[PDB]
């Protein structure tokens, strides 16, 4: 039931932490858009603090709102939160080659394990690409 996804980004630890959860950065990370995608997220990163992210189709025909609450926050390095009936934990590791971000989350019984893994991996992959555009070197 526990799915783990991981991404490694060639950027400073502080830079990755900033890009991970800053509203201004989220405005860029909006569905990893090149021209524009309709999303909006608001995050209060703290123990007991709430967060929410709403995603919409480009044509505005459909969309969904994902909400959760933070249960543990440590220096942008250890971040654990609860999502509905599920839970997830995010960890940051400093490597000599780069910064590695690891996320472990509960699978939803309504959705395939594989589909959950790919989606959450895609989220981390989007973060990598977002930073990559802040590196201008690859």
């Amino acid at each position: 039931m526990n799915i783990t996804v991981e991404t490694t980004v060639a950027a400073p630890v502080g830079k990755v932490w900033r890009a991970y959860t800053t509203p201004e950065d989220i405005k860029q990370w909006n569905a990893a858009s090149d021209d524009w995608h309709t999303t909006a997220a608001t995050v209060d990163l703290r123990e007991g603090g709430a967060f929410s992210s709403r995603m919409e189709a480009k044509d505005g025909s459909m969309g969904f709102d994902f909400a959760g609450t933070y249960t543990k926050v440590v220096e942008n390095k250890r971040i654990e939160y609860a999502f509905g009936d599920r839970t997830a934990k995010v960890e940051f590791l400093e490597a000599p080659q780069g910064v590695t971000v690891r996320v472990s989350f509960v699978a939803e019984t309504e959705y395939p394990v594989e589909q959950q893994q790919q989606g959450w991996q895609a989220i981390l992959n989007n973060f990598k690409r977002h930073v990559e555009s802040h590196l201008e070197h690859h």
